[PDB]
């Protein structure tokens, strides 16, 4: 037999995010709506940033405001909230100092301390249940070196 | 770098199931077979039901009779048994009263007492060892409000 | 709501391993490294073997020599040592007699006495600290009936 | 049968924490709230630090301020307090001298005397009961050598 | 090193149970069976109830009738008997008056006198030895304020 | 509140060991080392055997030769010596007659006279102090009816 | 409605590879690049070989040397390393004996023990970061019977 396995990779020499255990971030996450409290469960994962130069600050921002949208009704939207390193991310660029990230906390140089990434969504109107259906959205997290 | 994390969610304003610790139910379970006793281990998890209205009864049923089937032989089947709240579930719809579920037992309104969910399988013929191989199946648990 | 829980199972009519309390073996284990003594902590669990026929001997072997490898450097390796029933396992097949396992020690037929399984790792060079990073590996324990 | 047990380990040649009995620290802890005194129970464990070089000081800090957050409401928070070696830990780095830790108190070189680790939480407003629900959080304890 | 310790807590502002020495109740108990008398040993622990309001009665009940079940045979069952405060608990709700509990017997307000909790099991048929194997079950004790 | 207490039990209809006061045997024991005499303290407990049939002999043996091993060095071992009923136990099976055990010495039928169980360890080389550290081991006592 | 689902299959009566859980191998894999260590993450999957005749040896080779190439610059290349069964694969043909594969380890005849497949890539010049961009490549694994 012949088995053609396609191998693909994306390379950025400067920066990237990886999980605290040394694995790539998940490509998809699942949220749960609970009717009693009218809110969605948050997704939390501990991430470490790998950098080529540890002396420069890190700028984190979102490419666009993420929104959960119904697969059958593009009109219905629900905002998505993303926070990294304990601060809420948005289109405006946040800045993290190199000393705050704690590079080389372990024996590996260029790897910072674990930073928590939180993904969550809320109804667009407070105290109102969202319309039934399946929702989907994309969070475009952009990280660049100072 | 840019990391496109896809966020998806399914919303039902009326009812749903969550674990007793406030987490979504597992998407996959594993059963073990012991050759000496010719039986499979059961999977048990404690679940709590969240409802928009606590005064209505709850109807629980299975969409279809689940069966473990060999991944390499669709002919070989093994029945799966599912029980929730201490009663055996089937295609015929069971009914649970609102008072039996014990809503608002804790300080959170609309959340009932913990109900145990049991997943298990048995050989289709009693006292006969199943054929060797890998088996798989899907349990489609359907819960609706009265 | 509909919740599609996938149920999967692997069946071998002859033999398998289970924990002494009647649970499946863990799918993952964690080792701890202490800088002071340059050695890793061992993982120990008490297991019982279930057999269809108690009169036959048991052959235990490893599919391949396990090694801890760095997730970021496939070149760096650390050997893993596995021992079951008080004897060191390897690629060469060990043999355990049916009388040594003590079948039906309790009231259940076909279940032997508790056998200890030990998982441990050591640096590839004695007296040298391993390179910092996260390591991973797989132990493929193979058990077959005589 | 074949049983694929995944073995993973994290190695830091310089420093780490272990329990006083020579076991890894627990990955999860449980706190208890008492309605009568409006306070949470503290978690206490005796830990020993293992070092490659016993002549250097030890710096202990938290990667971020831990907070207990409701699994269903990311808005509700409760601060977590962590203290090690009798001093309260925070984002600002504490320093412990090598003589204060008492290295080689027993016959093992590079192992210090037992240091107590305390994990506790309190309501964000004094004298006010927290909202009912399930809370979760992560404490990221960072220890590095001087 | 970085050590991510997960901290979790469950909060009910009204009521809860704690041990007489101020510790959380055990999450697991062990029963012993003696062949000579055909009965199981009882588990006894002294508990104190903490309440936000000491003037209201206390309702105690079980979410479902607990049963010991064989880990390898879901058909085999053994009933579990639970009694708190000297009275047998069941699905029907018991009621304890605020004066009978003796609140503030010591210097701490809102804490009652010690109440004994008894967990025990018996064979489903009197005078018959249970089938050999390992048994497990869950007791869901529900306590609410009047 | 809801408190999920897990109840588990192991049943053997034929035989078992219990303490002379009617309690289960301890799951863990502690040994002390005195530098002055290069020996370990022995652990002694008085046990009574409960049997379904008092006319049959009792066979007592160890599943494997117990050894104290260093938690940080699996190479270092220390033998453990176990004796029950005044005779040294080993892998080879001992036999105790029904008349020697003195069944029904008290008013309870099927319960024998008190038999002493001794657990002790010694250095693997006589007159040599063991290496410093923490040691652990498991004694697998197997008792079966004739 | 009419839904035209195209069904296609490739048949080789002699040999093929499947995952250890009985699924086809993935058609695409993703590699992660970390700037700090200047290396790519490896892809590891456990595979089992199915054969028509278990007495013949197995020859494994690559059709051509795989290389990661930039989608926008065909000049930029990065070598891909593939290893199966613990040995590095190349254009020269490796040979695996029928006894080393351990056929019929489980109850299914003609299925061998689990063999690990590793896919990884490295920069063409050691210690040099690859040029930024998206890379792609194909691994043509050829397996034939002796």
């Amino acid at each position: 037999v012949e088995k053609n396995i396609t191998v693909t990779a994306s390379v950025d020499p400067a920066i990237d995010l990886l999980q605290a255990d040394g694995n790539a971030l998940p490509s998809a996450v699942k949220l749960a709506y609970s009717p009693a409290s009218k809110t969605f469960e948050s997704y939390r994962v501990m991430t470490q940033v790998h950098t080529n130069d540890a002396t420069k600050k890190v700028i984190v921002k979102l490419a666009d405001t993420p929104q959960l949208t119904d697969v059958l009704n593009s009109t219905v939207q629900m905002p998505i909230s993303v926070s990294w390193g304990g601060q809420v991310l948005s289109t405006t660029a946040k800045e993290f100092e190199a000393a705050a990230l704690g590079y080389s906390a372990s024996g590996v140089n260029g790897v910072s301390s674990s930073q928590e990434l939180v993904i969550s969504a809320a109804p667009k109107t407070a105290g109102t249940a969202p319309t039934a259906g399946n929702y989907s959205g994309v969070v475009s997290l952009v990280m660049t070196l100072g």
